[PDB]
């Protein structure tokens, strides 16, 4: 079974469907999400949980807006907490460059995301 990650953006989470659906998914298969990290507490610092088994990540933020999204600084702090198979479900264009310098491995198979070695 499967320790991992689930990191969201309030404004459509806030609601009991996305987070349910994301539940859903996990928990027909065989993961669970544990550790939950909402945009602004991540970034003002009051959530640190663990620096190691979540290798399976989940960032559900809305896609309808097309305004930027994430800093480049709490990428390089969620790759810290993980290990070789770590598993990214994630993140769009701009992030393909990113994930080639910080490290990640861009696999396109249609959940489309980033393995970190």
């Amino acid at each position: 079974y499967k320790t991992g990650l689930l990191l969201i953006h309030p404004a459509v989470t806030t609601t009991p469907e996305l987070v349910e659906n994301t539940k859903a998914q996990a928990a027909s298969k065989k993961v669970k999400f544990v550790d939950q990290f909402l945009i602004n507490k991540l970034n003002d610092g009051s959530i640190t949980l663990e620096n190691a088994k979540y290798e399976t990540v989940h960032y559900l933020t809305p896609e309808a807006q097309t305004d930027i999204k994430f800093p480049k600084k709490l990428i390089s702090v969620l790759a810290d907490s993980l290990k070789p198979n770590g598993s990214l479900i994630g993140l769009s264009d701009i992030y393909k460059v990113d994930a080639l310098i910080n490290g990640f491995e861009i696999i396109n198979e249609p959940d489309y995301c980033w393995i970190k070695m």
